């Protein structure tokens, strides 16, 4: 077909298909694999505290995206809030849920299990300029 | 990092990107990109038309988000909806004229991948290819 077509067609349809899987994955302890990545980010902070401004800076995710998120990770028992003297900070439980998920999907590569390292590899390279211009690996 | 979890956060980041840049090309016309592309698919289609549970087939996503689409294109004239002699979605010619136009204006910006070259779209394609076939988009 047309370049563009074809590579934002296949782009689209890998996230389709490795979002259907993941989000299986982590179902269990009550996320979506967004929600997931947050509380990640959480237990690579200080404290396992962020300000919501600068979860969504890390996760390059819309202000919006992240009230949505932290509240339902509030309501699942695995973050609190707090005003900021608003600051997320994980909980034990959040902690434990997240060290499970993560050993969840680790066991089953996220998705990418028929796939070599190499071709992980490929994958990272090639999408990698991508991301330079959106922000991604800059301060 | 692991590989995996390095591929995986690329492939999101991407689709985020991509989708952020094309949703607002074709936003004038007061589509998402998901509602473009069921415009397409019907332009591809014989007379125009396609069942409901087809068009979810096709686009990979949840009944009740095929709803939402065609619902919203019968919103703006863009799509008529009728039983199936199930339920047929056909692009009208005001739909035909949209995705015309829209199309156009997103073929001249690459679909958001402009910065990169020709050998680079097509390592993206074959790269994700193995992917997609396993899913079944390379068979009947
Ligand atoms: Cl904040
Ligand atoms: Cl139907």
């Amino acid at each position: 077909g047309v370049p563009s077509m074809a590579a934002i067609t296949s782009i689209m349809r890998a996230q389709q298909i490795l979002l259907g899987e993941v989000d299986a994955v982590v179902k269990p302890y009550g996320l979506t694999f967004a929600r997931y990545e947050a509380l990640v980010l959480l237990t690579f902070s200080k404290s396992g505290e962020l300000p919501m401004s600068k979860i969504g800076e890390r996760l390059m995710v819309h202000p919006t995206s992240v009230t949505n998120t932290v509240d339902r990770l509030v309501r699942s028992g695995l973050v609190a809030k707090r005003p900021n003297p608003t600051l997320a900070t994980i909980t034990d439980k959040g902690r434990e849920v997240v060290e499970a998920a993560t050993r969840d999907l680790m066991a089953m590569d996220f998705g990418l299990g028929a796939y070599d390292a190499e071709e992980c590899g490929e994958i990272f390279a090639m999408l990698r300029p991508l991301r330079v211009a959106a922000g991604d690996f800059d301060e």
